């Protein structure tokens, strides 16, 4: 036998950083969870008990903290690029660094209508993430995403005209609930290295904001023919608004809310136009995916 | 042997309800998870296989839906009181109904600075809950709460002057991070029945808002001597602002953020006044509780 | 206002301990999660910022480790009693210690039909727990439990003869699936102190084993009239087999498995006597409870 | 823009099936969670609101139940192959079906030393899984796995000789705890279709058993130089014992257990050879991966 692929590192590294403005007293906090996995000429650690090729995962952890101390942690695309570049430059035999960052929300509190200088709220479990793959000789590949954005619309979703055969029981509808947890990813053009990533830094926060805004507005305003049709509209708009993105991918569950027929009880009418009370279904769920690129 | 206590019912009943304003087109959604457990002259179901005394848990589920269809589901204190009253009135042999409701957030979306008529976001996993105990001949006992309100302040928390002995390693501090998940409960005066609950309906949303506002403002503004001292201030203010509450209870974890000494690496200074990068600790956690009443 | 109740301490303290037999080489591992909350003359920490009365929660954590180092961690009833006694004896002003222990399974592996001296498997998420309340002047109150014991029987469960009215849709059945997650608690006679707890040490593991065995055998063998009737049989047997228990409490979800009518598809018969494929329901669930004592 | 990739279907479909032997009375249960995602000439559902190409996800759900009713659900490699083949054969325009199955444990209970005919226990959260990709014109690709197999050894793990530089603080060790959650995958040779899968049916359960046995024995017996070295030994043995496997992949967290220095308290010795009480660390964790193939 032989090693065909290998990577190793430290996962689930929780990191907080604070910035304190001396002049104003305003503090700003950042919290993330980081994973770094390395690849390179490491196969002998597996095949021959050769630990000399292993940068210890404990040392990878230390390096995450040190890097956070000495560099910006925002935008996460930048932090991940700095961190991954460090490993492939520092260690001759390490040839790729795969950096995943989950950013947690700490939104500044408003108290009596004024932003508070040092108090924050987790206003959502929605995350902003990056996957940064730094590959020696092949630049930096970045996938940015938002996930855990949970939404519901109570009308202006439809689903009719689907295939009907002997496996089909679903009734056509022209008015249903639609609820999902949005997972949206935008894949950047390959960057040649850290200098190029740094040259585009403002685009990272701007493109996250665009993706989020397009997602919410399109969800809210599209009289949806299907999850498929609505998500495609989101992707096409994001591509039209950032030329440095190559593809946009959505993965959307259809979190079903079922009508409840109560007519067996005193003729109570709770279906169709009279539907008021529904049963949210925990499982199963539709799962709809697509990757959209440029024509 | 003999039955000393018994209760039974249906848990984890997910319920959605929509209201549609015909004139304006504005829709409003409510989602909760409901548990109803009944007590009464039911011991023979346990001791003699006497199912005649059992209102089936499936029927309890049906009744939750029917009640939601025919009554307001908001405020949850009211819905729970209506629901619990139903069981003790409908069934001679059922003498108590214990209703727990967890309310999930569906906050109306703003799109282009305008509230959208039928689109919503789960803007937090924070919950609003009630426990409503309807006991035949003994009125209605209501505990209202908020939970899962996750906050962090980056300074203006202290902890010094605690007991120091041979088990103590903790260093005194005059400047630390404080983060918690707030669980706050206000216990209402006993209500004589449904009429009295209904007579106080506006106070339920108003008192939830007061509790939340006091919690956030006190957290943000108190230069905290301890979790103990800060939570007491919250409780005393809530009692002062709603005379129909008898007690306020807080349960607060101290979700620790530890400094990271990096001085072993090139003399990097990251402790005390120089602390920027911290290690959030998943466990263990302090857990601080108190119940405050009127003197 | 005034403090009506208060307790505080450290939660979620993970603890592992190993025993190494020098002669045989056999190692044995224990892992638990511990919570200790203290009560006493501590109100001024809440009302006056008086930290002098606070045994720091960090120190409580240290004390858990130290106590585990110097004493047996098994049975958990004993460890919790030692730990709680320490706090009320060491600190004049601390008058109660509430110790919760969750014990995690590390079952010795068999390799090639032989017990391995130092390798273990988590063979279940089933837990063994204790709640030990040590109250100065009032002895030691112990509740022992097993939880997370997940079982299913595919027949020999029935449910008929329940109340039927205008809220009832459930069909009577003489053959259904029954599945639950067992949470069973046995409450010991008050012990006067540590000496008395120690005098009964062998009874703790023996009574846990009895409770588990009775639960499994009764579940498997009872042609169940209801969850109520079956759980009562379990409780009565446990009381009959340990005189030092005062009560036994069960809390059992009825984790429903629904038939699926497939007759709309080519007349396929999958209900009643022909039921083969079922839909496990995540929610809602029946929840059935009782506390049984001696007549 | 244009669709570059798309798939859709139903996730989180819970399925139970019972087999009842009429002669013996012995019943046997199977429970799984199924996901089916389809690909094909479906792009117009995304780009033109063309639902005519959509086999409804509700219909996919129905089809899972129907298929389970009319075919074996074990081994999961077979069920997934039957299910995926159905979709690509039934629907001209569907060209791939991706079937994921998670199998849940229901192990027959022993009562008084005898296997019970219809009572079962969830004896572990360990799962057995398959990913079956049925691609029209390109056969059936199967990845089998076990996951959630949680183990610990208390000695006979080492880690020394790793790279040491200015980022390194980790001390070399010749005796540490090693604990992990095993995720192991074996990738089968491409099968030409259902007939070929069926021809190898006994190999599926046999190879799962081999993988599990090799994992446990190697974990228990290897005086481990690193997670890397130990996992490689497991993979090489599995490849040597099933020629129809092409690769074996492991993904192993290193779930750290840290020593606790207690020497600050009365000189208590709890490190090195005296280490008895440890602090299990929830995060971060090492994460070690490799894919092994034939030389
Ligand atoms: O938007 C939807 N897309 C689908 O593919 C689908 N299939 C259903 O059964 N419902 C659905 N709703
Ligand atoms: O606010 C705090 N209260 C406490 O009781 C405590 N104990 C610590 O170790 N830290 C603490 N911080
Ligand atoms: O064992 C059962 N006990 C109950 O109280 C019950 N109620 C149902 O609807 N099903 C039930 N099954
Ligand atoms: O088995 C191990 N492999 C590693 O790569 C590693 N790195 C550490 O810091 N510890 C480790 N233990
Ligand atoms: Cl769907
Ligand atoms: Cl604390
Ligand atoms: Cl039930
Ligand atoms: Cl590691
Ligand atoms: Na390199
Ligand atoms: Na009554
Ligand atoms: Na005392
Ligand atoms: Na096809």
């Amino acid at each position: 036998s032989a090693v065909k692929a290998a990577r190793y590192g430290k996962d689930n590294v929780r990191v907080y950083k604070v910035h304190k403005d001396e002049k104003t007293g305003v503090q700003t906090v950042y919290e993330m969870t980081v994973c770094v996995l390395l690849e390179g000429e490491i196969e002998t650690s597996y095949t021959k008990a050769d630990n000399s090729v292993i940068v210890a995962t404990d040392s990878i952890k230390n390096t995450i903290y040190i890097t956070a101390k000495q560099n910006p942690v925002t935008p996460p695309e930048l932090f991940g690029s700095i961190l991954g570049t460090h490993f492939i430059e520092k260690y001759n035999h390490i040839h790729a660094a795969h950096v995943n960052i989950v950013c947690h929300r700490w939104t500044r509190m408003d108290i009596d209508g004024k932003p508070h200088p040092h108090s924050f709220i987790r206003d959502s479990e929605e995350k902003r993430n990056v996957q940064v793959d730094v590959v020696e000789g092949k630049g930096i590949d970045i996938k940015s995403s938002l996930s855990g954005l949970t939404v519901l619309k109570s009308t202006n979703s439809q689903f009719w005209g689907f295939l009907r055969d002997e496996y089909t029981t679903l009734k056509e509808t022209w008015d249903r609930i639609l609820s999902t947890d949005v997972d949206a990813t935008w894949q950047w053009k390959n960057f040649s290295g850290l200098q190029e990533v740094r040259s585009h830094v403002p685009k990272f926060d701007a493109t996250w904001a665009t993706a989020r805004e397009v997602t919410l507005k399109t969800f809210a305003e599209d009289n949806s023919a299907s999850v498929q049709a609505t998500m495609y509209k989101m992707a096409e708009q994001i591509l039209a608004r950032q030329q440095l993105i190559e593809t946009v991918e959505y993965s959307l569950p259809n979190k079903h809310y079922f009508e409840i027929d109560l007519s067996w009880h005193k003729g109570l009418q709770n279906t169709g136009k009279n539907a008021e009370v529904f049963a949210p279904q925990s499982d199963p769920n539709g799962l709809i995916k697509c990757t959209v690129g440029r024509s």
